[PDB]
């Protein structure tokens, strides 16, 4: 009988510091963006030049919150790179040296007087968490027990929320969030890559990765009897033997090679759709814009709402963790998807009627708490941790690489392409998005296996045996 050690809650814990870095970072840039505006214009007059424009300034700030997420789109898709060649562990270890030198042109670009440096930072910080999007799925869905991969799949998603609160927490300006110490808010990102880059030599490498791209039985079955607490694995073992064969008959997995093929195409398109049922949700545009639409809502102090936003954020995120392996994924997925249809569609309606209307306004403020949870149910964890189990072994890596690289680009271009939109539609804008969460309802109901409790090869073979 396998069971939870506190071997294996740690090796997941570490891993999820990572999970933590992408989180912060993610969320570190909105508060301080006058500060850091403030700091743009007086580097430019510091040096040999006028004070730039709104037009300038804009573009110079917008530069510095969208590089990460190219940063992120690069190092995302750069996985594949990486964890065949080091291992799972030996990765995550490495990748901490772009965190640190990111984060230290982040802390030391206001001494140093350089808006490049700040650039530069938030790139090398969007490749670091880029790899890690990918890196901490792979290694929790390759040492997680099959009835609790979910499960330990949602705490990857829990790290990110928390990521996301604590930047929130210390956005604040009495905290870190002044005009003397933001560096520090930006160059914090270094003390989780040093905590998690101190306990990661004793965490074990993947027993997945260990048996069957590196053919050590006797090891990967030692790591699994104490990492699950039990001397009797002969089924697990089995089952990654029964991959490793499978993975000796293929040719080496390419990028390209999983949308020729015909029983990758349908795991890969299910992983991608479902990244996009993460972005196309509207998740960046309503986090980012809640200040705004709880002010013009009638909110006396719009931060703390937001801070209330992030805390529902986690709070949800944990009843998604405890349901997952009950109700299953596509439950899960449906139910918000579903539920935030609803709350986009009450933000359009609040929004038209808020003026004319009464109370059509705290309808507003609810609408907006209620799409975080339902986010969270479902759409929030899920499509990280569901492309590691989509496929084996072989395929994961270029598989993982691809639908992270798809959830990155694909958030980019809501944060691109929703201004724009918002300009020409106002209110209606929200509709957009409801469009797309009704679309991926449908696809999830129709197209999206359950893969609860079944080992790889299960849903391998089920793939391979539709694609006949
Ligand atoms: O402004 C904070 C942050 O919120 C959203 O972050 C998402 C993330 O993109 C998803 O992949 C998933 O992990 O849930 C997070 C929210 O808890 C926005 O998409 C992101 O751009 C934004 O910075």
């Amino acid at each position: 009988t396998q069971k939870v050690t506190p071997a294996l809650i740690f090796a997941i814990t570490v891993a999820t510091i990572g999970s933590f870095q992408f989180g912060y970072n993610t969320g570190v840039i909105n508060a301080p963006e006058k500060i850091i505006k403030e700091f743009i214009t007086k580097t430019l007059t510091d040096k040999g030049n006028a004070p730039p424009s709104e037009v300038l300034l804009t573009s110079l700030w917008s530069l510095s919150v969208a590089i990460f997420s190219v940063g992120g789109m690069i190092g995302s898709f750069s996985v594949g790179l990486f964890v065949n060649r080091f291992g799972r562990r030996n990765s995550m270890l490495i990748v901490n040296l772009l965190a640190v030198t990111g984060g230290c042109f982040m802390g030391l670009c206001k001494v140093a007087k350089s808006v490049e440096m700040l650039i530069l930072g938030r790139l090398v910080i969007g490749l670091f968490c880029g790899l890690c999007t990918g890196f901490v799925p792979m290694y929790i869905g390759e040492i997680s027990p099959t009835a609790l991969r979910g499960a330990f799949g949602t705490l990857n998603q829990l790290g990110i929320v928390v990521g996301i609160l604590v930047a929130q927490i210390f956005g604040l300006e009495f905290i870190l969030g002044s005009e003397e110490l933001w560096p520090l808010l930006l160059g914090f990102t270094i003390l989780p890559a040093i905590l998690q880059s101190a306990a990661l030599p004793f965490c074990p490498e993947s027993p997945r990765f260990l048996l069957i791209n590196r053919k050590e039985e006797e090891n990967a079955k030692q790591i699994l009897q104490r990492l699950w607490g039990t001397q009797d694995v002969s089924q697990d073992i089995q089952e990654m033997k029964d991959e490793s064969a499978r993975m000796s008959q293929e040719k080496q997995v390419t990028v390209l090679e999983l949308f020729r093929v015909s029983s990758y195409r349908q795991p890969i398109i299910i992983s991608i759709v479902l990244q996009l049922s993460q972005q196309l949700s509207g998740i960046n545009a309503v986090f980012y814009y809640s200040t705004g639409i709880f002010k013009d809502a009638g909110v006396q102090e719009p931060i703390y709402a937001t801070i209330g936003a992030g805390v529902v954020n986690t709070i949800f995120t944990v009843v998604s963790l405890f349901l997952v392996e009950r109700a299953g994924r596509r439950t899960l997925h449906m139910i918000g998807l579903g539920g935030m249809a609803f709350c986009s569609t009450l933000m359009t309606v609040s929004l038209l009627l808020k003026d004319n209307y009464n109370g059509m306004s705290f309808v507003c403020i609810g609408a907006i708490l209620v799409f975080v949870a339902f986010f969270e149910i479902g759409p929030g964890p899920i499509p990280w941790f569901i492309v590691a189990e989509l496929f084996s072994q072989g395929p994961r890596p270029a598989a993982m690489a691809v639908a992270g690289c798809s959830n990155w680009t694909s958030n980019f271009l809501v944060g691109l392409l929703f201004p724009s939109a918002a300009h020409y539609l106002g209110a209606y804008v929200f509709i957009i998005f409801t469009g797309f969460l009704i679309t991926f309802l449908a696809f999830t109901f129709f197209k999206v296996p359950e893969t609860r409790g079944r080992t790889f090869e299960d849903i391998t073979r089920a793939f391979e045996g539709q694609a006949h």
